[PDB]
């Protein structure tokens, strides 16, 4: 007989607002013997999961019933255990994906001059997650062409002409799409009315009004976009470097591409700079773990787990899935379990709990201590 080791458990879902099904599972099963027992905890909080119930258990699955952002976004986690002990799986978040549609109230006026510079705010509704930006000239689908004098932001996706013509007379609108896992869906908004006053005549060395953040930070393989885009007259000319268009792709980013990145605005009149930083950081993966340990009794263990990934890792410890800190019999150091000579109040499950600000790993064995 033996103790739970889990053959599946819950992973992360993007549970997109609307769908057919009136519930969502989350995963979760061990084989023990005996038999094991499951439970589960919300946001760090247990779960009752209870006869005439909505939250409910299906021989280790959690299943919930007609799910709301309101009510079940979050954290789970379950855990398995039997009379040897317990284990936690890992954490699966269980977010909601929307997209709202524009306000059928009219867009703000936005009006310049030709040959000035002119930013049109998007303002998009209320989504999740990211979206993809193109803009329609009088109607649908017209389409504006990023080709240098205009310029498509994917962060608040804001319309940017960095000179204006006679040919940008019309009425403009924000498009909004978002991509999931089963379903595309795009939504446009009202059309703005560009007036176009008086033509100003002068020259205006460029100004960058779409930055990039002072630092970025991504993992290892992401793809990685920064963006400049600049007003000015003449049509101002994207430079990038690190210390041909106004968005600089990193197709996976590897460790060598982290540092200090430049970008220049420059048209004939003069030269407007940007400095931002790239920090390349990465997930804890495990390097090293526990294996089931069969000890004699008195004896001594040394049990180690280390992790790598930057920010360098913590090595946290749960014995039963509990938060275990070094106590009379157990040596407790980062990444170092060490059993000053063993007692049968050790034989149960261990994990070792590798952390940064990217992500949380779990390892997990059993001891068995013997006569």
């Amino acid at each position: 007989t033996f103790g739970p080791v889990f053959e599946d458990q819950p992973l992360s879902v993007l549970f997109p607002e609307e769908s057919t099904e009136e519930q969502v599972l989350l995963a979760c099963r061990a084989r023990a013997s005996p038999p094991a027992t499951y439970r589960w905890k919300m946001n760090g909080t247990e779960m009752k999961l209870e006869p005439g119930s909505r939250h409910q258990l299906v021989g280790g699955n959690l299943v919930i019933m007609n799910p709301t952002k309101a009510q079940d976004a979050g954290v789970y986690q379950c855990l398995a255990s039997n009379p040897v002990g317990t284990v936690v799986s890992r954490e699966a978040i269980l977010r909601f994906g929307f997209l709202q549609e524009f306000s059928k109230e009219e867009r703000d006026p936005v009006k310049a001059h030709e040959g000035w510079g002119v930013m049109l705010p998007c303002n998009p509704p209320a989504h999740y997650p990211g979206l993809s930006y193109r803009w329609l000239l009088n109607e649908f689908p017209n389409f504006i062409p990023t080709d240098g004098r205009h310029f498509v932001s994917q962060t608040t996706g804001n319309l940017y002409i960095a000179r204006t013509n006679a040919s940008d007379l019309g009425n403009y609108s924000c498009l909004a799409t978002s991509h999931m896992d089963f379903s595309t869906k795009s939504v446009f908004s009202k059309f703005a009315q560009l007036n176009l006053a008086a033509e100003d005549t002068r020259l205006f060395a460029p100004s960058i009004k779409a930055r990039f953040p002072a630092e970025t930070y991504a993992l290892v393989g992401q793809q990685v976009t920064l963006e400049c885009f600049a007003f000015g007259n003449p049509v101002p000319r994207i430079k990038w470097r690190k210390v041909a268009e106004p968005t600089l792709q990193i197709p996976s980013v590897s460790f060598e591409d982290e540092g200090t990145y430049e970008c220049e605005a420059e048209n004939s009149k003069g030269r407007d700079t940007v400095q931002g930083r790239i920090i390349v950081q990465a997930q804890p993966e495990w390097l090293k773990v526990i294996s089931d340990t069969e000890a004699d009794i008195g004896s001594n263990l040394r049990w180690g787990c280390a992790a790598a990934g930057k920010p360098r890792p913590t090595v946290r410890w749960l014995r039963n899935g509990e938060p275990l800190a070094s106590q009379n019999r157990v040596e407790v150091l980062a990444g170092d379990l060490r059993f000053s000579k063993l007692s049968l109040e050790d034989s149960g499950m261990y994990q070792c709990v590798a952390e940064n600000k990217h992500g949380t790993i779990y390892a997990s064995a059993e001891l068995a201590v013997q006569a």
